[PDB]
């Protein structure tokens, strides 16, 4: 409350530490469905359906230009690319799996890193 903080915990590495994270993902094997926006022209069903389209890229690029206020921001965009894929795409096809695999990849690396 008004002159009452919790101890200052260091955020200084935060954005950093998310590009690196950030950077593993977009190796991964895979990461390609996930590497650039979902083609709104190409793919029918995905621009009614997917109401907030999210992909590494523009992770990419709203981290680079500081369209994240903190870390938690970029967590809740990460979650949302696979949020996303398993709306649209059943578990058992390629895509599907990959989605599955690369939140698993996130979720711990999210853990090592911060938790």
């Amino acid at each position: 409350s008004m002159s009452v903080k919790k101890p200052k915990r260091d955020d200084s590495k935060d954005l950093a530490l998310c590009s690196m994270i950030l950077t593993e993902m977009e190796t991964h094997e895979d990461a390609w469905p996930f590497l650039l926006p979902v083609n709104l022209k190409l793919v029918p069903g995905y621009k009614k359906v997917i109401k907030k389209p999210m992909d590494f890229s523009t992770i990419r690029e709203k981290l680079s230009s500081g369209q994240y206020p903190n870390l938690e921001t970029f967590a809740l965009d990460v979650r949302l690319v696979f949020d996303n894929c398993e709306t649209f795409n059943e578990d058992d096809s390629d895509i599907g799996r990959a989605g599955h695999n690369m939140r698993k990849y996130f979720e711990k690396k999210w853990t090592d890193t911060f938790k």
